[PDB]
């Protein structure tokens, strides 16, 4: 009785399942761009509060957003408010906290897990943990927590055991997200891949070829969704990855975006 007629997909480029060379140019108005922030567009710093955002970063993101007609999103482990504090690009789509909060292109923000009483109990146990271990840093991120040990590398084992134990106590609601010198505890059932897939179901992203660039383990789920949709996944820096392309550094990734912009306008 009812049918499912599609319009020819606006994507004009498809990447196969193989390693790929980063293209010289992309049809910016038929491409969707998803970027991690720390370690991807900006260098990783000794602590989250110590990152340095060069002026090139907001200029390049905003030019890509103009030339692509809005199909640019940040998909970060930071909160949306933090991303806003560093880029100050009004109305930029942002998935923050690994997908635990998301602002769409209309400017509507959805959050899960904020004010959850279990997170406050987890936070209290981690606060006692970092009290006993100088050099560890507990970062409280709204609905998520980050247990840092970059300045206490000898405490990676105790950080892992504590975070794994607390997550297991609430395994129905929370999940562990390891990263570079950090263990993050975040609501279950949201991730960077799901956030990308949600963007790709909405204008202006829907139907476009997706690009996802990232540097850490959380970003592998973004690479997975970009690859499943025939797009271009870019790992920044060293490490095993499912990304189809790789660049050496934040500066080298920045240089790729700059070339795509120049080739566009
Ligand atoms: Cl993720
Ligand atoms: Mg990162």
């Amino acid at each position: 009785r009812t049918f499912a007629r599609r319009a020819r997909p606006p994507a004009a480029i498809l990447f196969s399942e193989s390693m790929q060379s980063i293209p010289l140019s992309l049809p910016l108005s038929r491409t969707a761009f998803f970027f991690d922030f720390d370690g991807t567009l900006v260098d990783l710093a000794p602590t989250p509060d110590a990152i340095q955002v060069p002026p090139d970063v907001p200029v390049l993101v905003d030019a890509l957003r103009q030339l692509s007609h809005g199909a640019v999103a940040i998909v970060s482990g930071r909160g949306i408010d933090s991303i806003d504090a560093y880029l100050n690009l009004p109305g930029l789509p942002v998935a923050g906290l690994h997908g635990a909060e998301r602002r769409d292109a209309n400017g509507d923000t959805q959050r899960i897990g904020f004010d959850d009483p279990r997170l406050l109990r987890i936070e209290r146990e981690l606060a006692a943990l970092v009290d006993r271990h100088p050099g560890m840093l507990l970062e409280i991120k709204g609905a998520a927590l980050a247990l840092h040990f970059r300045n206490a590398p000898e405490r990676e084992g105790v950080a892992r055991a504590a975070a794994e134990r607390l997550v297991a106590d609430y395994a129905d609601a929370y999940v562990l997200q390891p990263g570079k010198m950090v263990f993050e505890i975040k609501p279950k059932g949201v991730d960077k891949g799901r956030a990308v897939a949600a963007f790709l179901n909405e204008p202006p992203f829907a139907g476009r070829m997706p690009v996802f660039a990232g540097d850490d383990l959380t970003d592998e789920q973004g690479f997975a969704v970009a690859n499943a949709n025939g797009g271009l996944s870019i790992k920044v820096g060293a490490g095993d990855t499912t990304a189809r392309a790789r660049v050496d550094s934040v500066a080298a990734l920045r240089a790729q975006l700059a070339r795509w912009i120049a080739a566009g306008r």
